[PDB]
């Protein structure tokens, strides 16, 4: 038998970065949670118990925090380029590094005043980075943000869809439409370190456009087609920035059922007068699709 | 052998009631998780294997949906207080109601600075909460809360002046950061039947509302040494702020953030006045409670 | 205002231990999560920041390795006692200390039916726990239980002769399936320190034992019509087993499993007596308590 | 724009079968919680917001029921393959159904040492999973694997000879406490058709226990000085005992337990060779993978 594949590295370090403006005394805090695993001239750490070509996943550890350290964390994505062109470079023997990071809400509290050094969690909603720095191709970035659950309570149907021995489903004209959505927009791969740099700033403004239209579009479009509503979606990021190739979404649907109350005194539960449901926690819908250009 | 004590009932109700505004066309979504157990005249279905004093907990979700459909859903205060007094109303055996209600954010959507008609985003996994127990002949017994409010101040807090002894390796220390999750339970004054209650029922929304503010806004601006110490400021001024309540109580967790000492590296420097890069622990954590109620 | 109750202490203590037989060579492993919440004369660190009166959370955890150290750390029972004694023993202002303590699985492993003489597997997420209360002139209260026991059985369990109203409407039935997770507490007669409580050591294991074994076995035996009765069932046997025991307390969280309709599609039979393929609901579910103590 | 990939369909749909055998009256449970998803010829539900192309989700699970009550569920990879192309063959417009199946255990309890014929325990977290992908005239791809197997050792496992650099502080060690969750895979050589599936269905089963006794084995018996190195023997094995698979692939998380330095007070001896009570670690954790296959050589 043979090594066909092997990566290594540490999974689930908690950073926690503050940056204290000393002229106007307000703060500014960054949580994340990263992952690092390297790939390279290792086949004999598996073959030969040969320790040599290991950096320890504990040095990775370090790294990690030496890196947050001296270099901005954010952008995500920018840090990610950072640290893992880092290993690339320092190591002659690795020639990958995958890093993924998770950052964590900490929106600055309003008391009409926003306050200089307090936060709220005022989201379970991740934005992430993945971030695959190879030897002689560069950097790829795939960006994305998670764990946004939305619910809207009419505007949405549900008719027309395949008819055979295996439906039951009615068909239907007002209905609610609840999901968690994940989006991710790849970038061009870009050549280096350098190219990343140039492009700091369309980081930030991405993610918070590919927010924005995604809540928007939720919100204000009116289909019976949750397909059709992605793909809307999708259109809008890739028109309103030139350097993504794909944009890719995923949708956990959540179910609300109706409840017949009318073996009871005869209320009126369904239809038009349908007003308590039951939330279903499984089994869910699940909707995805990747959109590129033309 | 004897029951020294019963209960039985449904757990785990996901309950979903959206309002429809006639004129304006807006509606309003309002989702809880219900827990209902009934207390009563039910030993022999223990002792007797005697069914017949078993109201089936499947009817029992039935009763919360149909109740449901029929009364204000809000505030939950009320709702349970509905539905603890229809258990006792309905069965003589039944003696107590005890209701829990947890609330689940449905935040209205901002959309190009305008509010949304209808759809909603779940903003927090922060919940609000009721305890009503409705006992025959002593009323409603009403605790209602918050929790899951998960805050973070990167500065303005302190802790010196603790006991040292040979167990302790504290160093003390001038600066801080303070995170915690809060739990915060607020008893109001026994109730006399339903009766009573409706005619309490915009203090209800009012003193939550009232609760987040003072927790919220004591944590920012408190330049405290002792977690303790601020408690006690949040639960004076909800006592001081709501004639009706008797206690208050406050449960924080308190989860560390660890200075990483980097010298070892380059002689890096990022510990005291320079620390900027630090650990959050996901374990251990230190835990504060504690109830303050009137003299 | 003054301060009705308080205590603080350290959640989520995770601890590991390893016993050595240099004899045999084989080793033996330990791995609990512990939590200690002190009481005591600590009203003014709430009331006027005052922390010389505050042993740190800290140090709280410091006590816990340390005492894990020089203790045995089973059963946990004892570990418990030697440990919230410590508290109230060194500390003139600490008069009760809460120790709560979570025993996690490693079971053995068998390598070629060779017991392994250094290895294991969390063969279950079932917990062992202790609740031990630690107050100045009263001694020593512990609780013992265990939990996240999931068991299901495939008939052999009825449902008929409850209550039917205008909110009913479940079927009666003569087979159906049964699952539950069983949490299970028996408490201790008072002790009144720690050497009361040493000289009864191999009395806590032995009753862990047999809590779990009337616990399955009754389980499995009992063809039942109601869930309560094969609860007291338990309760009864637990109680004639073991004389120092007060109450027995039983919590019983149970799991559905729906039958499907499946005659609209092309007549295929999939109910009562021919059941086969059954959907499992997440929630609701039902919820079932008592305690039985001696009459 | 353009759709470049489309997938769609249900998620944890949770599924019960009762196996009664008259004869003796032992009854046998099986649970799992499924998952499939459909792909073919439906951009338009996207591009143009037509439903006369989609299979409803709600249909999807109704299939899940009615194949669980007409067919066996066991091994999961045959329901899989069946569930799996079964959607290929209803609809022209589906050319690839992904079927994913996580089983959960209930083990018969024993009463007094006899197998009770009718109750069990959910005795661990421990999975056994399929995937099974069923593609339109490329037939069937079957990965199986096993994951929530959680171990430790407490010694015979060593951390020594590695890099070190001026980001090292990680000290060399030759007793030290080993624990991981195990996740492993194997890949199945691709199947023609469901006939070639079926005529597979006992190498299922014993590859399945044999991967775990394997893993248990050498997890239990090797003094590495590497994961890597353990990790490398158990693929090796299982390779070598079943030629129908392709590839292994494992994924271990290692778990960390510190030591404590308790020196600071009354001189007490807790590390090294005096190590007795340790502080497991949350997080962070190592993760080490690898994917081992046949060798070319001869
Ligand atoms: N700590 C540790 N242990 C291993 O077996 N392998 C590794 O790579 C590291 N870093
Ligand atoms: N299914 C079930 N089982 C019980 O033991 N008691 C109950 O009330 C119900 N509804
Ligand atoms: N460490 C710490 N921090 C607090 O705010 N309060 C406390 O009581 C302790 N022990
Ligand atoms: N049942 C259901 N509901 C949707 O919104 N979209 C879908 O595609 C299906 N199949």
């Amino acid at each position: 038998s043979a090594v066909k594949a092997a990566r290594y590295g540490k999974d689930n370090v908690r950073v926690y970065k503050v940056h204290k403006d000393e002229k106007t005394g307000v703060q500014t805090v960054y949580e994340m949670t990263v992952c690092v695993l390297l790939e390279g001239e290792i086949e004999t750490s598996y073959t030969k118990a040969d320790n040599s070509v290991i950096v320890a996943t504990d040095s990775i550890k370090n790294t990690i925090y030496i890196t947050a350290k001296q270099n901005p964390v954010t952008p995500p994505e920018l840090f990610g380029s950072i640290l893992g062109t880092h290993f690339i470079e320092k190591y002659n023997h690795i020639h990958a590094a995958h890093v993924n990071i998770v950052c964590h809400r900490w929106t600055r509290m309003d008391i009409g005043k926003p306050h200089p050094h307090s936060f709220i969690r005022d989201s379970e909603e991740k934005r992430n980075v993945q971030v695959d720095v190879v030897e002689g191709k560069g950097i790829d970035i795939k960006s994305s943000l998670s764990g946004l659950t939305v619910l809207k309570s009419t505007n949405s149907q549900f008719w027309g869809f395949l008819r055979d021995e295996y439906t039951t489903l009615k068909e239907t004209w007002d209905r609610i439409l609840s999901t968690d959505v994940d989006a991710t927009w790849q970038w061009k791969n870009f050549s280096g370190l350098q190219e990343v740099r140039s492009h700091v700033p369309k980081f930030d403004a991405t993610w918070a456009t590919a927010r924005e239209v995604t809540l928007k579009t939720f919100a204000e479009d009116n289909s019976a087609s949750v397909q059709a509503t992605m793909y809307k979606m999708a259109e809008q990021i890739l028109a309103r920035q030139q350097l993504i190739e794909t944009v890719e979404y995923s949708l956990p649907n959540k179910h609300y059922f109706e409840i017949d109350l009318s073996w009871h005194k005869g209320l009126q539960n369904t239809g038009k007068n349908a007003e308590v449901f039951a939330p279903q926690s499984d089994p869910n819908g699940l909707i995805k699709c990747t959109v590129g250009r033309s």
